[PDB]
C-alpha cells in the first residue's frame, strides 16, 4: 500500500510503474561510463539523492537488477551485471537503507529490453534497474 | 499521464496496471446474473460508485471491453460481449461521464485470461473490463 504522497515522490524521482512495481532504469553508459563497476562520481551523487528522497517518505526497500547485452561470455556478463547492481546497492546502503531491505540480482543477457541485433540495441540492454517492489 | 492522486484512486478501486493500461475486471455472472445485457440492480449500484470515484479525480475517459468464453456461436458471442460492455457504458454516462469519452468494444472469445477447458476457466473469461488508458 503506497500512499499518494509516496507515489508523488517516486514520480518526481523518475520512476514509472511496471508489473513488479515502480522502476527507474539507468543505462550502464550513464551509470559507469567506460568504468567496470565503479560509478561515475556524478551518477553516484545522483543515486544518493534518489535514495534519500525515497527514504524521506519511508520508501526503504529496493531491488537492484543488472543487465548486459548478449555479446560476449554469458558467465562474464553475468558477474559484471551483478557487480554493477551491487555498486548501486552500496550507494543505497550508505544513504541509509537497511541491508536486509535491499535485494541485488545479476540477470546477464537474460532479460533484454531492445534488440541485440543492433549495436544501439545492445547498448540499451546494458543497464541497471532500480525497482521499488509493489503490487 | 496520471497523477499520484489518480493512481491512488485506481488502486483503491481495485485497478491493476496491465499492458493496455489500468484494468478492473468484473465477472459476467456478477454483472448480469441470468440476464442477457440487462445489469442486475446491485451491479448497477456497484458500477455507479466506481464511475463517481473516477470522476471525482478527473478520470473521465474509459474503455469498456466485454468478453465471453469460447462456447457457442462466435458471431453471437461478439455481439453479446459488445452489448454487455454497452450496458456498462450506460451506467457510466448516467453517472456523468461524457459519451464521447467512453469507448466500447465487444471482444467475444478472442481475448481469454484463462483456459476454456473447464467451467472454472470459462466463467473467468466471461467478464467486462474497465480500462483507463495509460503509458
Amino acid at each position: 500500500g503506497l500512499s499518494a504522497e509516496q507515489i508523488a515522490v517516486l514520480q518526481e524521482q523518475g520512476f514509472e510503474l511496471r508489473d513488479e512495481g515502480w522502476e527507474f532504469g539507468m543505462s550502464s553508459k550513464v551509470l559507469f561510463g567506460n568504468n567496470l563497476d565503479r560509478l561515475n562520481p556524478d551518477s553516484r551523487n545522483t543515486l544518493t539523492k534518489i535514495a534519500r528522497a525515497l527514504l524521506a517518505v519511508d520508501i526503504d526497500k529496493v531491488r537492484l537488477e543488472g543487465h548486459t547485452d548478449n555479446y560476449g561470455d554469458e558467465g562474464y556478463n553475468q558477474k559484471l551485471s551483478e557487480r554493477r547492481a551491487e555498486s548501486v546497492a552500496a550507494v543505497f546502503r550508505e544513504a541509509g537503507m537497511p541491508a536486509a531491505n535491499i535485494e541485488v540480482r545479476g540477470l546477464g543477457m537474460s532479460k533484454p529490453v531492445a534488440d541485440n541485433k543492433t549495436r544501439a540495441g545492445r547498448s540499451e540492454n546494458r543497464r541497471v534497474a532500480i525497482i521499488v517492489p509493489a503490487e
